[PDB]
């Protein structure tokens, strides 16, 4: 107390501005003492940033620290029966108010689980208080540290720095586990430095418990077993063996009988049990279309111009929703299409039907804006109903289109054109042909696949291809986008969403469906050859999974002849099995499923198992699964008859295998085709919610919701120890009951004792020792909102909005500035539209609900006849109401449509109005918003309006003064629940809060837990723990790249020496094992690294996993409520229901593993019990086998003396390792012919190119950036391609591909875009600096316009490299711009002016050119601080499709524009210059209108030939030269051959050398490095420095031989 008369005169500096100082003071100086001083002389800063941010926001502060239900009592009001929680600072008037809290940390540690329990708080709150007829915004303030006003930041931390000492000698003078939490909660922004001493400084408390955990533990372990003792009993144990269980067969190998299998295939595989066809046509609905229109089409205009540029105009001024209701706003401009529809007519004698029939119009058919096929009839209705409704209508909806419009308006009169109908009826009536129809839910003609030529059989493709783009855009229709009429097993088709498609000059197609969005569709395909129409089928999909093959018809093409080109040798053979692979591909094409899916991959573990000589006998037990339709048979017939037709030949058909091995694997990864995407996602996460919790519950460990830190009821404990001593049963030699997971605990006893001496080929040397914001909810993962964000931006707009009126008082909403806040924050017509139609429909959605019920909140704000009986209120009304409790989630399916009509129809009174009022001031809306689908044609959404309109809505205290359990939250910066000291079973905190998560892998969903930030701070000591350990380790490979290596290397040596090797996997790797068996494995550990020989501590260590065996995995909600309507955990949870009836949410459990979570623990664990597995084969069965593990897949390498009778051995391997709970799979291939480690398959003599993966790579996961950043990633998967020497053909097919997307996509084109065809050597030689050198050079074909700046690149890197300094400050003649920069470098090379005339117009439009593609610096910058600071494939092609068209090519002017108002600046200069190459290359006065944009190819050409100095070269400037045989697949490894020169270890030889550059760029955030440092500062599209940061990743390509001496050669 020497500081406790200068504690009051500290505070002295706090003047009573308001009444939370004045009474908190006054009652500070009238006492001098210490035993409340830390509370009553401590509670004046709780008062300061309590009341500090209440001045913030809207709030009026109660200094009562009380509750809601009285806070809503003060006023006349009935107490609603509210549950009682604090809130400090409340905003009461109206029917709507504002709790507030207030919560500061400088951790990310417990930050987020502060917010999470307050909003949780609040929000079991929101069960009871929305029904008394008010809602809320609870706010939150989250604060990394104190932002006080009333202070100036200068006197809070004296606060904490002079009472410091004063708890100190308060406690020494006067609670004690309410102390040192005390300390950790006054600390400053901490560098609070964790490493693995993080459980070292808190106190150890226990459970009196955990004992019967170790008691359950460590008994069998002693680490102290004798090596001789453990040879002893396991000699005894394999000759208990081999007379025991081998012989009277309970054994898992056999040797495949490689006859018998080819049955078992054709017995599986080939449904003779099916009612299928052998034509596959008339079995599937799509490919009866396909041949449909490929056989009925093969056999066999400035009105166009004009008409689409008019639709395109309709389409652009219907984005405005500027019609102030939601219907007239197609209509209007339906009347505007229909009036230049007739003038059209009345345009030419043969207008409408010459260019039209063949054109955009069928018999009876409209097509206008949207995607609208019309049947023009209704339209002649339509106007007539609405010039019925308002006969005074086009008055003011004409020129509202000039007045507040932009009023560029093309239309010559059709705005007021009330057309004569009887001129509509004349073409109307002039042609009719048949409606289209639309079918739901025998004979067969179909010429019999392979009974025609192979030049057609494109012809097939092409049409697939056209089908599959108008599949594309599809998609590309609004997504809300309601139509005029609502309302089946076969209906007539009134108005359509219709895409379109040509085929030839006259014939085109269409595609016919009514739902809008994602989901699936009923489509319907007509074709039209010259207006005649044609129903051709009417098949069923979902859109969003035919991304693949858009333009692939060529990429498909070079694959299926190319794999196809490996039978060479048998050509009739050949012959037969070529056209049935197309058909094959087309059939996998035509069906995306789960099945056919996992079947096809399911088909190498056959093929490998055939290959080899030996499986496990479960493998076709499994490798079938069943067909729910009748189309997975389709594919199940033909490479499963494929592997029939050539596996077993009656003659002997093994002649060239390794060409069959690597044809049918081919055949069998073309699964991979399958976009993975689990075609739906809530029966996916109930499926990966059943592949999570089946196995655990058979070995019976579920329990229910524990205390999520710590503590738990005797009968869940009890059945955990049950689980816990049943794991570890399982004894030494008992072969029934092998199929449970757990360990004979005596056997890890020899595993570990053998492996702390060292004997092993791993010991415990332990090197350089371990010892070293938006959060949401757990229940929705998977998805992309969580409710509480749901909650979060709502509040957060809603009191941005309550603040903009009661200003001044406005009093009135604005219906666009109610959408703006939210389009701002998440991702003025044209502003909010120039980047509200870059979402997602789940997110269209979730964005009108947004809208919603911010609409609704803001209506709570200045709130101050149910005898119209149609059904009965208390069976329709108010029984669903009080079934539901919410007017808003209402389902679809308990009522009907037309009660939506006609109950909604209620007549007019102050609950409606007319003259929709756009202005729409807020408090009214309760008549005013209501009427707003009344006037649109929808029914569902008013009905919800209406029924949730009409009130359908219902001494001690000082002693405790220091704050104990009793007062924890009295503060808010007290640090509640930080580990204070940490519980044996949890981290004092949380109990490792888990959730739920696929991966989608090709086959099964590979799952993922949802960490928590604290249990992924626990989780990374763990794994890094294990990291360290690995990295002394000699076999494993998680991380390793050269033990990998050398594990192929020395693989590839065995299989050519023709040894013998094994393969596994390991079902369910993951749901299997325990942290237990984990710190049982760490028991008996040493761990003495070589500083000090001793065994280390590892209580940091083994109760850091004890938290890991009590972890709390979460369920889904999805696999929640869809439990809740009405599958053995489906059986499991409803008899949860049957006990204490909660809802089965917190889940804790034994033996679970997150994958990625434990991984590489369990991988030290699957490196040393395999060494411990293979050590005994030296002395049990005298071979020498080595074993490589990569944590999930293993690998036994066997040396044989002097053939695979010693199988006596290899089960029993199984019989040793199973005993381990390393179950080997079901799936796992062991013999001497065929090897994996990976997908890396290792086959005598060769090895294997595994092609259709990566060529299904690169047609996959084409995400959107930039058609630079797009054409990386596939120049990127072209790399890896060409790396596995594939050809040269199908890799400029993928970029024609890709080129032929940018070009649909509506950016045109340029010579940098994608990358180049036909590319022979490039990849070879060089990364993307020489590909786009060849691609840009192979236009100036004749090499004689660029030769020259090539000599220009030789006298500038001549005198730029070593040798001679010679202006290495180019450092701004560069950086002024484009042209003026190669100004200096051409008259510094030394010529005329001349050459400087002749080559600056060669001009290309770049449209990143000042900025970027803007769809929502130089990007040298972004690599640079990506390395230095450490939703399908379609859903995003279509927001790329979308956000192309906008407005989006910026000038350095502040603005947009288009992309064809950018190619309608130009002009045509035939003339050579602009006729090089057509629309890509320019004359100057080609684009002598908009020349900013003509950016110089040449300058970048130049760029590139000194890049290709920079990363290689001294060979790039030179001629292109001539090339000048051999086998076509003799294909072989060649090498890179590069002769680099940089300097290299550029990793800070760059970014020091930002400053020699460019002083404010890193001031905000060698010899010749720096000089193409340079070449990527003012530009952005040569990619020079991503590539030497970085490496090439492959360095050991094989490609052809067919590609090295057909291709060129550059030499010096």
């Amino acid at each position: 107390d020497e500081y406790v008369q200068e504690l009051k005169g500290l505070i002295r500096k706090h003047i009573p501005d308001r009444c939370e100082f004045a009474h908190q003071k006054v009652t500070f100086l009238s006492q001098v003492h210490p035993s409340p001083l830390l509370t009553e002389g401590f509670k004046l800063l709780s008062s300061l940033v309590e009341l500090e941010s209440c001045e913030a926001h809207a709030c009026q502060a109660n200094t009562d620290q009380r509750f809601v239900d009285v806070i809503l009592s003060d006023n006349g009001i009935l107490c609603p029966t509210l549950p009682k929680v604090i809130p400090d600072g409340f905003k009461l008037t109206g029917k709507t108010l504002i709790l507030l809290e207030t919560f500061v940390r400088v951790n990310p540690d417990e930050f987020e689980k502060k917010w999470k329990a307050d909003m949780s708080k609040l929000l079991n709150l929101k069960h009871d208080l929305q029904k008394s007829g008010v809602t809320l915004v609870p706010i939150v303030d989250g604060r990394s540290n104190y932002n006080n006003r009333f202070v100036a930041d200068w006197v809070i931390e004296r606060m904490r720095w002079l009472l410091i000492e004063i708890l100190k000698a308060s406690k020494s003078m006067l609670e004690d586990q309410e102390y040192q939490r005390l300390i950790h909660s006054l600390s400053n922004v901490k560098n609070q430095s964790l490493g693995l001493e993080n459980l070292e400084h808190l106190k150890r408390n226990s459970l009196d418990y955990d004992e019967r955990l170790n008691e359950s533990l460590f008994i069998g372990l002693k680490g102290d077993i004798r090596e001789s003792t453990v040879r002893e009993e396991l000699i005894k144990l394999k000759m208990w063996f081999k007379d025991e269980v081998f012989s009277k067969g309970l054994g898992k190998f056999k040797l495949t009988d490689r006859r018998e299998l080819l049955e078992s295939l054709s017995s599986l595989g080939a449904h003779l049990d099916s009612d299928v066809s052998s034509c596959p046509f008339c079995n599937n609905k799509l490919m009866e279309i396909v041949y449909n229109v490929t056989f009925s089409s093969v056999e066999r205009t400035n009105i166009e111009k004009h008409y689409l540029s008019v639709l395109s105009l309709c389409n652009k001024i219907k984005g405005l929703k500027v019609f102030n209701t939601r219907r007239n706003t197609l209509l209007f401009l339906d009347l505007i299409m229909v009036n230049l529809m007739v003038d059209i007519s009345e345009s030419c004698q043969d207008a409408i039907e010459s260019l039209r029939k063949s054109g955009l119009i069928v018999g009876q058919m409209v097509m206008l804006v949207n995607d609208r096929v019309l049947d023009i009839l209704e339209a002649i209705k339509l106007i007539r109903k609405k010039i019925g409704t308002n006969p005074n209508w086009v008055k003011n909806c004409s020129k509202i289109l000039e007045r507040s419009h932009p009023e560029i308006w093309l239309q010559l009169n059709t705005l007021i054109r009330q057309p004569d109908f009887n001129s509509l009826i004349s073409i109307a009536q002039y042609l009719v042909s048949d409606r289209p129809i639309m079918r739901y839910s025998k004979i067969c003609r179909h010429k019999l696949f392979q009974e025609m030529s192979s030049f057609e059989q494109m012809r097939l493709f092409k049409t697939l291809s056209s089908i599959s783009l108008s599949l594309i855009n599809s998609m590309k229709t609004s997504f809300s986008s309601r139509l005029l009429v609502n309302e089946f097993g076969n209906v007539r088709l009134r108005e359509c969403y219709a895409q379109r498609f040509y085929l030839a000059e006259s014939l085109v197609g269409f595609l016919f469906y009514q739902k809008t969005g994602e989901r699936s569709r009923c489509y319907s395909v007509y074709l039209s050859d010259n207006g005649v129409m044609s129903e051709q089928g009417s098949f069923y999909c979902d859109p969003k999974r035919f991304f693949l093959p858009v333009f692939s018809d060529e990429v498909l093409a070079g694959m299926c002849e190319e794999m196809t080109s490996w039978l060479d040798f048998d050509t009739g053979l050949m012959n037969d099995t070529g056209p049935i692979l197309r058909l094959l591909v087309l059939a996998i094409l035509c069906s995306p499923s789960k099945r056919n899916q996992t079947f096809l991959q399911g088909l190498r573990y056959f093929l490998m198992a055939f290959a080899n000589q030996i499986h496990h006998i479960d493998l076709i037990s499994k490798l079938v699964v069943e067909c729910k339709s009748s189309s997975e048979v389709v594919v199940q017939r033909l490479a499963v008859g494929l592997f029939i037709r050539l596996l077993g030949g009656e003659s002997d058909a093994s002649s060239f295998f390794s060409r069959r091995f690597k044809y049918l694997l081919n055949v069998s990864y073309l699964c991979h085709l399958i976009t993975k995407e689990t075609p739906d996602r809530l029966t996916d996460q109930i499926k990966c919610f059943e592949k999570f919790i089946e196995p655990k519950v058979k070995f019976g460990c579920a329990v229910v919701n524990p205390s999520l830190n710590g503590k738990l009821t005797v009968d869940q404990e009890d059945i955990m120890i049950n689980g816990l001593k049943k794991f570890f049963s399982k004894s030494l030699r008992d072969t029934e009951d092998v199929q449970t997971p757990g360990v004979c605990k005596e056997l890890l006893n020899y595993c570990v004792s053998l492996f702390n001496r060292g004997k092993l080929k791993v010991s415990g040397e332990l090197k350089n020792n371990p010892f070293r914001v938006v959060i949401p909810k757990l229940d929705e993962l998977g998805n992309i909102l969580s409710t509480y964000d749901k909650e979060k931006l709502v509040s957060a707009c809603v009191s941005s909005m309550a603040e903009r009126f009661k200003t001044k008082g406005r009093y009135n909403l604005d219906p666009e500035s109610t959408d703006y806040l939210i389009l701002k924050n998440l991702t003025s017509q044209e502003e909010l539209s120039l980047m509200y139609e870059t979402l997602t429909e789940e997110q269209v959605e979730s964005f009108n609900e947004i809208k919603y019920d911010v609409q609704v909140a803001l209506a709570k704000m200045a709130d101050n006849s149910p005898f119209g009986v149609m059904k009965e209120i208390r069976a329709e009304v108010s029984l669903h109401e009080v079934k539901d409790f919410d007017p808003d989630v209402l389902p679809s399916d308990v009522y009907k449509e037309l009660c939506d009509a006609v109950y909604k129809s209620s007549e007019k009174c102050n609950f409606f109005l007319e003259e929709v009022l756009d202005v729409c001031p807020l408090g009214l809306l309760l008549k005013n918003l209501t009427t707003s689908s009344y006037m649109e044609e929808e029914y569902f959404m008013c009905f919800k309006y209406l029924l949730i309109q009409g009130h359908f809505d219902q001494a001690d205290k000082l002693d405790k003064s220091y704050f104990t359990n009793a007062a924890l939250r009295n503060l808010c910066f007290y640090s509640e629940d930080s580990p204070t000291e940490f519980t044996s079973i949890s981290s004092n905190s949380g109990n490792l809060k888990f959730g739920l998560s696929y991966k989608e892998q090709v086959g099964s969903n590979r799952e993922l837990y949802v960490g928590d930030l604290n249990t992924k701070l626990m989780t990374r000591l763990v794994e890094d723990f294990s990291e360290a350990v690995g990295n002394s380790m000699k076999y494993t490979c998680l991380n390793s790249e050269k033990e990998f290596e050398r594990a192929i290397c020395d693989m590839k040596m065995a299989v050519n020496n023709g040894d013998l090797s094994c393969s596994y996997d390991h079902s369910k790797w993951g749901p299997t094992m325990s942290p237990a068996l984990f710190l049982a494995l760490l028991q008996m550990l040493e761990l003495r690294t070589p500083v000090d020989r001793s065994k280390i501590d590892l209580d940091s260590v083994k109760s850091i996993l004890k938290w890991h065996l009590h972890k709390v995995v979460e369920v889904p909600i999805n696999v929640a409520e869809a439990y809740c309507i009405g599958s053995l955990s489906e059986e499991f949870f409803h008899q949860t229901m049957q006990l204490s009836g909660q809802i089965p949410s917190h889940i804790m459990s034994v033996l679970d593993m997150g994958q990625g979570i434990l991984h590489n623990t369990s991988d030290l664990y699957g490196l040393i019990t395999e060494q411990f597995l293979c050590y005994a084969l030296d002395l049990l069965y005298d071979v020498i086998p080595v074993s490589y593990t990569s944590s999930d897949d293993q690998i036994t390498l066997v040396k044989t003396p002097s053939a695979a009778e010693w199988l006596e051995m290899i089960c029993f391997h199984e019989f040793l390792s199973s005993k381990l709970n390393k179950f080997v799979s079901p799936k796992s291939v062991i013999g001497t012919f065929v090897a994996e480690f990976k997908s890396r398959f290792f086959v005598m003599g060769e090895e294997t190119p595994l092609l259709t993966k990566f060529v299904s790579a690169a047609l996959h996961n084409v995400k959107c950036k930039t058609p630079t950043q797009l054409s990386e990633t596939i120049d990127t998967i072209c790399d890896q391609c060409i790396a596995n020497g594939v050809s040269t053909k199908i890799v400029a097919r993928i970029s024609k591909r890709v080129n032929q997307l940018i070009r649909y996509s509506g950016y045109g084109d340029t010579p940098f875009g994608a990358i180049e065809d036909q590319d022979v050597k490039d990849w070879v030689d060089g990364s993307r600096g020489y590909r786009l050198q060849r691609k840009i050079e192979a236009i100036f074909y004749d090499d004689k316009e660029t030769s020259f700046i090539r000599n220009c690149a030789r006298k500038v890197f001549n005198d730029i490299k070593r040798g001679r300094i010679f202006e290495e400050n180019l450092i701004n003649l560069i950086g002024r711009g484009g042209d003026e920069a190669l100004t200096g470098f051409l008259q510094y090379a030394g010529c005329s002016e001349q050459e400087v005339n002749r080559v600056l117009n060669y001009r290309w439009v770049n449209l990143s050119s000042f900025g970027d593609l803007r769809l929502v610096v130089p990007t040298l910058i972004k690599t640079l601080q990506s390395k230095l600071s450490r939703s399908s494939v379609a859903s995003g092609f279509i927001g790329f499709c979308k956000s192309m068209g906008s407005k989006c090519v910026r000038d350095g002017k502040g603005g947009f524009l288009y992309i064809k108002e950018v190619y309608s600046g130009i002009n045509v200069c035939i003339c050579e210059i602009c006729a090089l190459k057509p629309k890509i290359i320019y004359c100057n006065d080609s684009l002598n209108k908009v020349s900013q944009f003509s950016k110089p190819i040449l300058w970048d050409y130049f760029s590139l030939v000194l890049t290709n100095a920079c990363e290689l070269g001294e060979w790039v400037f030179s001629t292109v030269k001539e090339p000048q045989l051999n086998n076509q697949n003799f294909f072989w490894a060649v090498k890179p051959k590069v002769v680099r020169q940089i300097e290299d270890q550029l990793g800070m030889n760059h970014v020091l050398q930002s400053i020699r550059r460019n002083y404010p760029v890193l001031f905000d955030e060698l010899k010749f490095l720096d000089v193409c440092i340079a070449l990527d500062m003012m530009n952005e599209n040569l990619g020079i420095i991503s590539h030497l940061l970085k490496t090439r990743d492959n360095s050991v390509y094989i490609v052809k031989q067919s590609d090295c001496a057909l291709a060129h050669i550059r030499q010096s």
